[PDB]
Formats: C-alpha cells, sequence, structure tokens
C-alpha cells in the first residue's frame, strides 16, 4: 500500500510548516490522515512492509491491529469535535467537562493499544502504524499539558502527564529507531534482489517512520514554547535505473548485494547540493546501442565550495559528453532503463545488455534531456508532498547525487544508476526566522575541521550527526538573518556527551561559552535518552549578513565521545531571561538557610560562598527585576550578618591589625591590606617572605576561653588566593601543623565571552601530587573542658619562614562546628588529661630551675636592689649565671617565639637582672668596650684580628696570628689600687699574653695555656692581678705566642677601698 508514503509525506509536510498548539493543528491531524484512513487503507500500511519481508501478519494479530486503528479513529475524531466545541465557548463548564472526558477516554485507549502494535515476532511490519498511533499519542498528551489547568485538570495532573509525555517521546523514539535497524538485520544481504528488497525497505521505512518520529521531540512543550520548524537531511535513494524481472531473469548478470552497498551508497557527508552533471556515452556496436557509460558530480556546499567527484564508471566518448548545469532543483527524472535481448545460436542463451538510453531532469524553470525521455519516473517512489499544486512546486524530494554501477561477464554487460534526493524541508540556505524556533543540524555546515567525523544517525534525529572523541572544532556554518542584525538572539545545543565539556560559538568573536553536562555512561548506546538539550545561552548579536559560525569544544578548565545533532536558536526578546536569572539566584540563597524560615544558617556555608552568592543577585537586571533584586538582596545580607555573628574571630576583616597589644590580630609590619581583587571582595591579607628564618613573616591571635564551649568541634576556614610555603596552626593541648602551597589560577587567558576586568580595571562579579589545588582550606580543633581561670584558648597562627614563601588569603573564619561523640571525645578527654599531667611536670621543675637561677642571679650583686655589682663579679659569672635562667622552659611558644608561654613572667625578671648586670659590669670597666661588644672601636690593632658572636649574650676577640696586637692606653688614678681581670681561652699551642705597663716599667701580665671561621669554646678561664700605677696612663696589650687566643673580656677596675 504505497498510498501510505502518499499519506507519511503529506503528514510530514504538516508537522514541518504548522507545528502549533490548538484546534488547527488537530483539524489537521484529522484532515491529512485520521478522518481520511478507514480499515482498507489500515490494511495497504501492512502489506506494504509484510510484501518486502516476505511475511504476513499472524491473523489474530492483524485483525486486531486493524480494529484497534478504527476505534483510535473513532475516538479521535469525537475528541477533536469536543475539543472545537471547546476552543470556541472555552468558559462553558459542559464544554469543560466533554473534552476532560473525550481526553481520558482516547489517552486510555492509546497506552491500552499501543502494545498491539508492536507484538513480539511482528514488530517490523506493524511499525508505520505504530509511528502514527506514537505520534497522535503524544499530540493528545500535549494538549493536557497546555490546556489542562484551563479544561479544569489540576496542576499534579497536568505535571504528572508532563512527565508521561517526556517519558513516551523518548520510548516511542527509540522503538521506531531500534525496529528499523532490526528489519534491515533480519534480511539476507547477498543477491541483487536481496539489495532490492533491502533498499526499498530502508527507503518506505525512513518515509513512513523515521521521518515522522524525528518530530517527536517537538511535542516537549516545555523546551518548545515556540512554533519549530524541523529539517530532515538524511539521504533516500530511489530504485536502481536497471531494468530487470527477478521472475524471468537470472540474478546472475546484476551486481551483488555487497556491491551494490559498497557502491552506490554515499558514507556519511555534509549535506551538499547537486551543481553539475556531465554524463559520458558509450555503446554497443551490436545493434548499436547507446546508453550512459560513466559520469561525474559537482555539488556545493551551504556558504562553501564545490565538491567534485572522480568519473563514475568510463569516460566513453561514442556520443560528446553532455554538461547539465541544473540551476535549480531537479525535482523529476523520466528515465529510460532498458534490457536488450542479443540472439546467439542454439543452444547458448541471448546475450543480455543491460543500461540506461536516456534521462530527462525536471526543475521548475527547465527540462535537461540526457538523449531521450523515458517512462520510469522519480514520482512513483518520492511522490509530491503536496498535491494541490502542479509537481514543480509540490515535489517532495530533490535530486542530490547518482552513483554507478556495473558487472560483466558471460554473455552479459549490465550498467545502472542511483540516484539519491533529499527532502524538501531540507532548505538550501540555513535561514533564522525571528518568529520561530529556528533547528540547524550541524550537518548542513560547509567545514568540518580536523579529527571530527560524520557519522550515521543512530535513526531518531532526521539524519546524520557530528563526533569527536577529543576537544577541537567541529564545524563552521552560514546563516542567513531575516531580521535586522542588532536583533538578540540565544542558541543552544541537542547533544550527547559521556564527558563534562566546554562549548565556544564564534561569529563574525567569542559569542557563546557554555557548559556541556554528561548525558551518558561511557560505553551506553545512543538512544533517546542520552540525547539532551542545554540551556538556551547568552544573548548575542550577529555581526553580519550572511554570518559564519564556528563551533569549538574546549576542555571545561580526554574522556569519552561528544555528538553533536544540532544548534537551535530563538529571538532572546521571545524569551523570559531575566526572571531565569532571578529564579536561579533565589536558588542559591534559598541553599544559605538551614530551613524555609530563613532564620540559621547552615554550619556548611562558608563565608566565602555567601560573598559569591552575594555577586549571583548583584548581576541580576535593574531593568526587569527592580523589586525583586532588592529583596533578595536583603537575604543575601542577611545571611552574611549571620556569619558574622557565628564568627569568632576578632576583627575578621583586618581593619585593626597591631592595634591592641593582648586582643586582635597581630602581624609582622610588612603585612599589607587591600580592599579586594579578583578573588576577594572584601579585605584580604598578603604575607610576604622573610629574608631570615628567624624573624618569620605572621599573623596570629588567641581566641579567648570565654568564647569556647566544652567538649565541641571548632574549625577554622578560609580562601587563599596563592601561597608558597605557608604554615598554618592551631593550638590548644597540642599543635596542629600544616604547610599549604596553593597555585595560582588563570582570569585573563582563558577565552572570554565576558571580559573579567571592567571600566577602571575593577573586577567584573558578574564574569564566571602534593600541591593543595583546592583554595578553600579547613582545619579543626576539638575542646575539652573549658576554664577561665586558666583561659587556655586557642592560638591561631600563620607562618612563612622561607625568602621565597608568600600568601594572600581572605574570608577567614572561625566557628563552632560540632559536639564531640564516640573517638574523637575520648581522644580530647586524653589529650587535656595529657597536658595537664606535663604541665604539673613543668611547674615542679620550673620551681627548682628558677630557685637555681635566682640564686646565681643574686650573687652577683650586693644586695636585692639590683643596682651594685659584688668586687668580685666578673663576666664569666654573669654569663654562667644567664646559662641557668636559659633552662626555664616554655617561656615563649617554640612555634612562634614572639608568642609568651607560661613561664614568659620568671625569665623576663630574671634575664633583666642578667641584663642590670651586664650594664653595671660596663659602667665600671675603666677600659673602654673592655668586652669588645662595640667590636674593635676604641682598641688599637696592629695585624689581623677578629669579633664574633657566641650564645647567649657575648662577643669575644680572636687572635689567630702572633705577629697580632691589640692595645689600648688608659687613664688611672696615680696611686690608688685597681684590679686586672682576663676572661680568655688558648686554643693549641703556646701562650696568650694581656700586659699592662707604665710608660717606664711596672709591667704585670696574665698568661693563658691550653694545657691545665672558628668554633668557639664552650668554657674560658679567669685570672686576675692587682695593679698600683705611679703615673696616670698604663697601657693594656693583648697578644700570644702561637697558635689562637680567644679574649671575652679585660677589666680594670678601682678598688674603692
Ligand atoms: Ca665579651
Ligand atoms: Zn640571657
Amino acid at each position: 500500500g504505497n498510498s501510505s508514503i502518499d499519506i507519511s509525506l503529506s503528514l510530514v509536510q504538516f508537522l514541518v510548516s504548522n507545528f502549533v498548539p490548538g484546534g488547527g493543528f488537530l483539524v489537521g491531524l484529522i484532515d491529512f490522515v485520521w478522518g481520511i484512513v478507514g480499515p482498507s487503507q489500515w490494511d495497504a500500511f501492512l502489506v506494504q512492509i509484510e510484501q518486502l519481508i516476505n511475511e504476513r501478519i499472524a491473523e489474530f494479530a492483524r485483525n486486531a491491529a486493524i480494529a484497534n486503528l478504527e476505534g483510535l479513529g473513532n475516538n479521535f475524531n469525537i475528541y477533536v469535535e469536543a475539543f472545537k466545541e471547546w476552543e470556541e465557548d472555552p468558559n462553558n463548564p459542559a464544554t469543560r467537562t466533554r473534552v476532560i472526558d473525550r481526553f481520558r477516554i482516547l489517552d486510555g485507549l492509546l497506552e491500552r493499544d499501543i502494545p498491539s502494535f508492536r507484538i513480539s515476532g511482528f514488530e517490523v511490519p506493524l511499525l508505520s502504524v505504530y509511528a502514527q498511533a506514537a505520534n497522535l499519542h503524544l499530540a493528545i498528551l500535549r494538549d493536557s499539558v497546555i490546556f489542562g489547568e484551563r479544561w479544569g485538570l489540576t496542576t499534579i495532573n497536568v505535571n504528572e502527564n508532563y512527565n508521561r509525555l517526556i517519558r513516551h517521546i523518548d520510548e516511542y523514539a527509540d522503538h521506531c529507531a531500534n525496529t528499523y535497524n532490526r528489519g534491515l538485520n533480519n534480511l539476507p544481504k547477498s543477491t541483487y534482489q536481496d539489495w532490492i528488497t533491502y533498499n526499498r525497505l530502508r527507503r518506505d521505512l525512513t518515509l513512513t517512520v523515521l521521518d515522522i518520529a524525528a518530530f517527536f521531540p517537538n511535542y516537549d512543550n516545555r523546551r518548545y514554547p515556540i512554533q519549530p520548524v524541523g529539517q530532515l537531511t538524511r539521504e533516500v535513494y530511489t530504485d536502481p535505473l536497471i531494468n530487470f524481472n527477478p521472475q524471468l531473469q537470472s540474478v546472475a548478470q546484476l551486481p551483488t548485494f555487497n556491491v551494490m552497498e559498497s557502491s552506490a551508497i554515499r558514507n556519511p557527508h555534509l549535506f551538499d547540493i547537486l551543481n553539475n552533471l556531465t554524463i559520458f556515452t558509450d555503446w554497443f556496436s551490436v545493434g548499436r546501442n547507446f546508453y550512459w557509460g560513466g559520469h561525474r558530480v559537482i555539488s556545493s556546499l551551504i556558504g562553501g565550495g564545490n565538491i567534485t567527484s572522480p568519473i563514475y564508471g568510463r569516460e566513453a566518448n561514442q556520443e560528446p559528453p553532455r554538461s547539465f548545469t541544473f540551476n535549480g532543483p531537479v525535482f523529476r527524472t523520466l528515465s529510460n532503463p532498458t534490457l536488450r535481448l542479443l540472439q546467439q545460436p542454439w543452444p547458448a542463451p541471448p546475450f543480455n545488455l543491460r543500461g540506461v538510453e536516456g534521462v530527462e531532469f525536471s526543475t521548475p524553470t527547465n527540462s535537461f534531456t540526457y538523449r531521450g525521455r523515458g517512462t520510469v519516473d522519480s514520482l512513483t517512489e518520492l511522490p509530491p508532498e503536496d498535491n494541490s499544486v502542479p509537481p514543480r512546486e509540490g515535489y517532495s524530494h530533490r535530486l542530490c547525487h547518482a552513483t554507478f554501477v556495473q558487472r560483466s561477464g558471460t554473455p552479459f554487460l549490465t550498467t545502472g544508476v542511483v540516484f539519491s534526493w533529499t527532502h524538501r524541508s531540507a532548505t538550501l540556505t540555513n535561514t533564522i526566522d525571528p518568529e520561530r524556533i529556528n533547528q540547524i543540524p550541524l550537518v548542513k555546515g560547509f567545514r568540518v575541521w580536523g579529527g571530527t567525523s560524520v557519522i550515521t544517525g543512530p535513526g531518531f534525529t532526521g539524519g546524520d550527526i557530528l563526533r569527536r572523541n577529543t576537544f577541537g572544532d567541529f564545524v563552521s556554518l552560514q546563516v542567513n538573518i531575516n531580521s535586522p542584525i542588532t536583533q538578540r538572539y540565544r542558541l543552544r545545543f541537542r547533544y550527547a556527551s559521556s564527558r563534562d565539556a566546554r562549548v565556544i560559538v564564534l561569529t563574525g568573536q567569542v559569542s557563546v561559552n557554555m557548559p556541556l553536562q554528561k548525558t551518558m555512561e561511557i560505553g551506553e548506546n545512543l538512544t533517546s535518552r542520552t540525547f539532551r538539550y542545554t540551556d538556551f545561552s547568552n544573548p548575542f548579536s550577529f555581526r553580519a549578513n550572511p554570518d559564519i559560525i564556528g563551533i569549538s569544544e574546549q576542555p571545561l578548565f580526554s574522556s569519552g565521545e561528544l555528538y553533536i545533532d544540532k544548534i537551535e536558536i530563538i529571538l532572546a526578546d521571545a524569551t523570559f531571561e531575566a526572571e531565569s536569572d532571578l529564579e536561579r539566584a533565589q536558588k542559591a540563597v534559598n541553599a544559605l538557610f538551614t530551613s524555609s524560615n530563613q532564620i540559621g544558617l547552615k554550619t556548611d556555608v562558608t563565608d566565602y560562598h555567601i560573598d559569591q552568592v552575594s555577586n549571583l543577585v548583584d548581576c541580576l537586571s535593574d531593568e526587569f527585576c527592580l523589586d525583586e533584586k532588592r529583596e533578595l538582596s536583603e537575604k543575601v545580607k542577611h545571611a552574611k550578618r549571620l556569619s558574622d555573628e557565628r564568627n569568632l574571630l576578632q576583627d575578621p576583616n583586618f581593619r585593626g591589625i597591631n592595634r591592641q597589644p593582648d586582643r586582635g590580630w597581630r602581624g609582622s609590619t610588612d603585612i599589607t591590606i587591600q580592599g579586594g581583587d579578583d578573588v576577594f571582595k572584601e579585605n584580604y591579607v598578603t604575607l610576604p617572605g622573610t629574608v631570615d628564618e628567624c624573624y618569620p613573616t605572621y599573623l596570629y591571635q588567641k581566641i579567648d576561653e570565654s568564647k569556647l564551649k566544652a567538649y565541641t568541634r571548632y574549625e577554622l576556614r578560609g580562601y587563599i588566593e596563592d601561597s608558597q610555603d605557608l604554615e598554618i596552626y592551631l593550638i590548644r593541648y597540642n599543635a596542629k601543623h600544616e604547610i599549604v602551597n596553593v597555585p595560582g589560577t588563570g582570569s585573563l587567558w582563558p577565552l572570554s565571552a565576558q571580559s573579567p576586568i571592567g571600566k577602571c580595571g575593577e573586577p567584573n562579579r558578574c564574569a564566571p601530587k602534593c600541591a593543595h589545588h583546592s583554595h578553600h582550606f579547613t582545619l579543626d580543633i576539638d575542646v575539652g573542658c573549658t576554664d577561665l581561670n586558666e583561659d587556655l584558648g586557642v592560638w591561631v597562627i600563620f607562618k612563612i619562614k622561607t625568602q621565597d614563601g608568600h600568601a594572600r588569603l581572605g574570608n577567614l573564619e572561625f566557628l563552632e562546628e560540632k559536639p564531640l561523640l564516640g573517638e574523637a571525645l575520648a581522644r580530647v578527654k586524653r589529650a587535656e588529661k595529657k597536658w595537664r599531667d606535663k604541665r604539673e611536670k613543668l611547674q615542679l621543675e620550673t620551681n627548682i630551675v628558677y630557685k637555681e637561677a635566682k640564686e646565681s642571679v643574686d650573687a652577683l650583686f650586693v644586695n636585692s636592689q639590683y643596682d651594685r655589682l659584688q668586687v668580685d663579679t666578673n663576666i664569666a659569672m654573669i654569663h654562667a649565671a644567664d646559662k641557668r635562667v636559659h633552662r626555664i622552659r616554655e617561656a615563649y611558644l617554640p612555634e612562634l617565639s614572639v608568642i609568651p608561654g607560661v613561664n614568659a613572667a620568671i625569665f623576663e625578671e630574671l634575664e633583666g637582672r642578667i641584663f642590670t648586670a651586664y650594664s653595671l659590669y660596663d659602667a665600671r670597666n675603666v677600659i673602654k668596650n673592655g668586652d669588645f661588644n662595640n667590636g674593635l672601636l676604641c682598641w688599637n690593632v696592629k695585624g689581623h684580628v677578629d669579633v664574633e658572636e657566641q650564645n647567649n649574650h657575648r662577643s669575644v676577640l680572636v687572635i689567630p696570628e702572633w705577629e697580632a696586637e691589640v692595645s689600648q692606653e688608659v687613664r688611672v688614678c696615680p696611686g690608688r689600687g685597681y684590679i686586672l681581670r682576663v676572661t680568655a681561652y688558648k686554643e693549641g699551642y703556646g701562650e696568650g699574653c694581656v700586659t699592662i705597663h707604665e710608660i717606664e716599667d711596672n709591667t704585670d701580665e696574665l698568661k693563658f695555656s691550653n694545657c691545665v671561621y672558628t668554633p668557639l669554646p664552650a668554657g674560658y678561664v679567669t685570672k686576675d692581678l692587682e695593679y698600683f700605677p705611679e703615673t696616670d696612663k698604663v697601657w693594656i696589650e693583648i697578644g700570644e705566642t702561637e697558635g689562637t687566643f680567644i679574649v671575652d673580656s679585660v677589666e680594670l677596675l678601682l678598688m674603692e677601698e
């Protein structure tokens, strides 16, 4: 029943041009199909396929299918009557009730009857009636979604029907494509006859099934709110122009299946247009028989160049070549394929000559005649889509290409031509209509970039698709714009992907930068469910008319495959973009709070995240959403204030670093604060490196005990723009320490559809193996008991000790996380116990150490006013007392030595007295710079000497050459007594010597032997003598005989008694 083709093509043209809801659409379904097909026409739908697969549907199932289709027709006709009555009078309670009732009956029948059109074992011969019923079902379900509330269905019922509709779109599409593939696969594939049958089944099922199924997604009214116009880009092939009757003639004289399929059918390709056909004429001498012996095809791409074929067949010259530049669509071929039988003598059979002797090609304005016209009419196989006009206007298909097949042997010569055709709905330009959703298959481009493949479509897309296995350029496509070029458009893709990807669209340059979500697992087959839609893009304008679109895939910042079917283009003003942006902002803000009452903030929502959401709200439209924007703005500010209230850090935005000695932040002085950058919309801190590890860059604060709760976990969190050698500590019972290296991220390079830098260089807030790749950090600490007397608190410390270290950070918070349970609780109990036990042990040790140090310091002085040294106090005794003071432990924190520990006060008391002793010692000494704390000043030097530091508080003279001498002239009181005292060490052999003398004699000396640039001694010897000058000047001379001599100090003291 070839009337099924005529019906199908007429319906398809209706779906192309008139895909709109309402009475008009339903009346169309009646006028084209359901009101004019009766039982004998349904029978013909089945016969067409039964005849090809050579199997009749079993009678029980066959009769049932036809009776069911009659029932559907009757019930749909009644539904359309009720719908029309309702449409003309929609507030009438009786028309509303009736349309609901008729809808329910028909929906119920389709649910019950669709299984009867896919009986196991007869899916293929039932497939064209299945597609009819499927199409009808999606149509009436769509009606219930769009109109159901107005009819009087509930919102619940409407949303449930929507869910059913979109599930059925996939189910029905899949059945159509799968069953198509099954039918082809089940056929024999050896002979020419097998091939004829196969290609017939492929063509007929394309026209009566696949072409209809291609429209099923358009019934999703939420995806297609505005009228869509579809295009079928697939190529179909008419029967070979070869005269053959299988009843009479041997298939042995015709090309085999594999030769036909490999020779006659094109591999997947970009959509093309027949430009020029050049035909070569050969002959067969006996009987003077001319025929089409070969040809060359020139084709064009939309907005690109020409494509040339090699010679098909032979470049024969028995008549001149005929070259036809059609300059228009060929809608009809009238062809003359002949069989000529040349007699041979008994008992040889006749020679069989098969060839094309003539073809007339018709365009709407011209005809082109290759030799002569024949009676094989393309219109028989590919009839008009509209019979209300002549074929030159109403044609369904245009000629695309021609291939050539041949077989020769004994005694025969077979040549033939095969024509391919494209459907009328595949337009010869890619035109954008502002009143439509414009559907443009990527196969309608003009350039496939390197590494992109055109592949056979899965069956439900109406044509072929594009694939890439890695990131790269897909296609370039030309578009014509049927509007002023200042109108704004939005675009989306229908795609399938086993990876998350990013797609860029260039016009004219980066117009769209769109994320593509994974739609399927690695390995999964391409079913209807795997094809999804993106959101519509940001608006853009075309730069010219026509314009060129380039599509490229890029890394989200290689896995699986990316397929793209089509791009869809809508006028921006036909959408509600500002409202869509508002609704997303609303969800983001709502997610901040614990509940819908919005009284409390979620613990796991970060301060930094709140700042990010505020940018969403701030980027909303002032033009359309001002009241709603203001209200959302209030909520996000409330969320921020809640973040501020739970933050236990003082001065979280760095307004008062070093303002107070005992509170808020303390920091080293080369830290800087800036008001914000690309990453931060708050004050943030830059920590530089340091030239010396003993003077680290630091920033710290104490959290007071009063702010803490017992048996509770706290977290420090924040955001790091970049860092190297950043150390973070949290300290209570012990120190928790991490080193955080965060590489920088890019902002300028990433190909920008929107700029990251604005006017005046302000940030645009509206623009999108051991390394700590995450910019977020979190560190927790567990509090056991609390005790305000002890006031342990928690120390927060950031430190950098390296030259090249650095950090930029902000959005710091310190917050309560959760109560402790289980092992965490047990652990903090053990940690607090251990901390107490160690503190007790430290106290006992400290009592002993302190008393020893104090007694040793006190002994340096005459009394407890600490204003006068004992005469017998020498420098070595001061250093020895000092060594006892430094035995005190935990005077400062090991993690950062500027922070006092528990024993700071007693260390500082005693150290202070040490420093008093040094100061008094200097004041008493009649020798200038006798302790070498000022280097060599006030000494006369001959030869090479050095002054060096030693722990803790010492400077020493080193004499490494015996020819070196150090001297000073000293004014003294004649007739008074003086003590000379030297603290020194002799390294190696020889003696060290300190000489004192007057202008004339009175020589005395102190000598040092080792026997009882430089690593310094652990201990020194002290010696003294009494000296009695007669004049008012002495010389003090330091030297040695050999080796090295190290002198801590020389003192000359007046005996005040
Ligand atoms: Ca010294
Ligand atoms: Zn000291």
